[PDB]
């Protein structure tokens, strides 16, 4: 199944970590990259107090459950020195969300898919745009059709 993975990060050289995640990423078991985005630099959504993000999004091929594959990412947000602060939408050194596997819907205590929020974030559905043009989403709306009804500011290059 294609999972596809944005990645967020604004603390500790997001270049290097964004890098890094991506090397990461390709090592986890039964799971390869199939497609990468351009790099971004976007203005934070929420607390205004931290640097702008390089977003990203990732599809990977995998045959990992999906909680497994969490369970991957969040080990990679980890290695990066991730730490959680306490305030909502605060800095990150790496953000690895979940945004769709394949076309399914997930409804569990640690796993919300199509990831909760996506649809409102021009810096997730841009860089997957770049990546996926012809997704239609689980619920059957197409990706390109719903950047139009947003029409959500276009992204600048990092
Ligand atoms: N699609 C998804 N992808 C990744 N984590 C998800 C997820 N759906 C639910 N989660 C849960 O979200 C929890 C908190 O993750 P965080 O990375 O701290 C949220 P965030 O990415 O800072 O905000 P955001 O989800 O609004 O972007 C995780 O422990 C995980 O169980
Ligand atoms: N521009 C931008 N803002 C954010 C981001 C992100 O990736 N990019 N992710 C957040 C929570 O994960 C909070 N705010
Ligand atoms: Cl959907
Ligand atoms: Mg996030
Ligand atoms: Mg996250």
């Amino acid at each position: 199944t294609v999972a596809y993975i944005a990645i967020g990060s604004n603390l500790a050289s997001p270049l290097e970590q964004v890098n890094a995640a991506l090397k990461a990423l390709g090592d986890i078991p039964e799971s390869h990259i199939l497609t990468v985005s351009s790099f971004y630099r976007t203005p934070p959504l929420g607390p205004q107090d931290q640097p702008d993000y390089l977003n990203a999004a990732v599809a990977l091929e995998t045959s990992l459950a999906p909680e497994e594959l969490l369970n991957h990412t969040q080990r990679i947000e980890l290695q990066q020195g991730r730490v959680r602060k306490a305030e909502r939408w605060g800095p990150r050194t790496l953000d690895l969300d979940i945004m769709l596997f394949g076309n399914e819907v997930i409804n569990t205590e640690r796993l919300t898919v199509p990831h909760y929020d996506m649809k409102n974030r021009g810096f997730m559905l841009w860089p997957l745009f770049e990546i996926a043009p012809e997704l239609v989403f689980p619920d059957g709306e197409m990706l390109r059709q719903i950047l139009h009804t947003r029409a959500f500011d276009k992204l600048n290059k990092w």
